[PDB]
């Protein structure tokens, strides 16, 4: 039920991380070349009426911003150009209530 929290995933042989629940809805970092960055939300769900609008510092370790509203059709959001192509992800995902679950 946290607000907000960093977490962060380590690459080996450098696509998905464990869940990090905020706000009670899991949040993974996605990486994958074409190097592609992106922070997910409830993709798990079969649910299609949540929102979370969440904006979130996607850093490697510099980093790099968003502000989205995550729902159905759009829970995956981030960077495709990152940056140019182990290593560590952070990210620090600030949401506010979800408002359908």
């Amino acid at each position: 039920w946290r607000s907000e929290a960093t977490f962060q995933f380590t690459v080996e042989r450098f696509v998905l991380s464990p869940p990090c629940f905020v706000r009670n809805l899991p949040w993974k970092i996605m990486v994958m070349p074409r190097v592609g960055f992106f922070l997910q939300c409830n993709a798990e769900s079969d649910s299609t009426s949540w929102s979370c609008h969440a904006q979130a510092v996607l850093k490697i370790i510099f980093s790099r911003r968003i502000s989205h509203l995550f729902f159905h059709k759009e829970n995956d959001w981030g960077f495709s150009n990152f940056m140019a192509w182990k290593v560590t992800f952070e990210v620090f995902v600030q949401a506010d209530a979800p408002h359908g679950v």
